[PDB]
């Protein structure tokens, strides 16, 4: 009964049109086609993201949100746009990348961004079987949406449920992908890792419309069910006026180059 399971029962009324529509409307979004051109070239020495991921993570990082530092584990890393992120930064000594990567899961992309050199990826790995490891950020990007608001918040869960054993080990930072935090018990598992670790839940402009995803990070410290409840008003807002108006930012470009000594 929260706006935003109101918001969910809502948005699989609408029509085709209607979705597509209101899916781009007065978001911000990456322009990715000099990434993608030089994927396709098999370029490694350009600096370009993997994914649309290493912009949405710069956002939490520019502003502090997440302080990336030392040891960092990033789980769920897919094609590795936090992890390149991570490895270009300065405060960064490590990154440990783990990602299913098989049956149809992205596999992670090699390329020679800045700090290419201190990440260690492993795929075929299931994080939630995965024992955790002792590091200082921790980074968590899964969460697979469903048009089923109670199949949105058992996924939530697991993920929270898995993150927190994680957490438990003594972490300074952290970022993780909160599916649907529209759900009651996603909120009040919130609200309990909060009392525990600190944190809060933000919302990032990148995130499209179609999904109500929002990020535990360690940063800030707020209100959740406020500001969970503002994105769902934000997010109904534009339901009822659908444009489609899109703002394009230019994507991230990093330095290139091993870290080295
Ligand atoms: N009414 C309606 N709802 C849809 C339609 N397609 C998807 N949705 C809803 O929109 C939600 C968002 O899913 P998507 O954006 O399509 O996929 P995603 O994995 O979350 O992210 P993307 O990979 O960027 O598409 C779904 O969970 C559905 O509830 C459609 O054709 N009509
Ligand atoms: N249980 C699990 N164990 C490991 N990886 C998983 C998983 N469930 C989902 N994943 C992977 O988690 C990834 C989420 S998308 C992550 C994008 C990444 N942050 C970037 O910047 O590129 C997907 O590749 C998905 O295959």
């Amino acid at each position: 009964k929260t706006l935003g399971e109101v918001w969910k029962r809502e948005l699989n009324l609408l029509d085709k049109r209607q979705f597509e529509l209101y899916k781009r409307t007065d978001i911000v979004e990456v322009d990715r086609d000099t990434a993608r051109r030089h994927l396709a070239e098999g370029k490694v020495d350009t600096g370009v993201a993997v994914s649309r991921g290493t912009a949405k993570l710069r956002w939490f990082h520019e502003r502090g949100y997440v302080k990336l530092e030392g040891r960092v584990i990033d789980l769920g890393c897919g094609r590795g746009g936090w992890c390149y992120y991570a490895a270009a930064q300065k405060e960064v000594s490590g990154v440990k990348g783990f990602t299913l990567g098989r049956d149809g899961h992205e596999k992670p992309m090699n390329v020679q961004s800045l700090g290419w050199n201190i990440i260690t990826f492993k795929d075929k790995t299931d994080i939630h079987r995965l024992e955790p490891v002792k590091c200082d950020t921790l980074l968590c990007d899964i969460g697979e949406s469903s048009s089923s608001s109670v199949t949105e918040g058992e996924r939530t869960v697991r993920v929270l449920d898995t993150v927190e054993k994680w957490l438990a080990c003594g972490v300074d930072n952290f970022c993780v992908k909160v599916l649907a935090p529209y759900m009651p018990d996603v909120l009040e598992k919130l609200e309990l890792l909060q009392r525990r670790f600190g944190g809060t839940v933000i919302r990032n402009p990148l995130s499209r419309n179609s999904t109500h995803e929002m990020y535990y990070v360690s940063g800030a410290r707020s209100n959740v069910t406020f500001t969970v409840n503002q994105t769902s008003r934000l997010l109904m807002r534009r339901m009822r006026r659908p444009t489609g108006k899109v703002t394009l930012e230019a994507d991230v470009i990093l330095p290139i180059g091993t870290r080295s000594v």
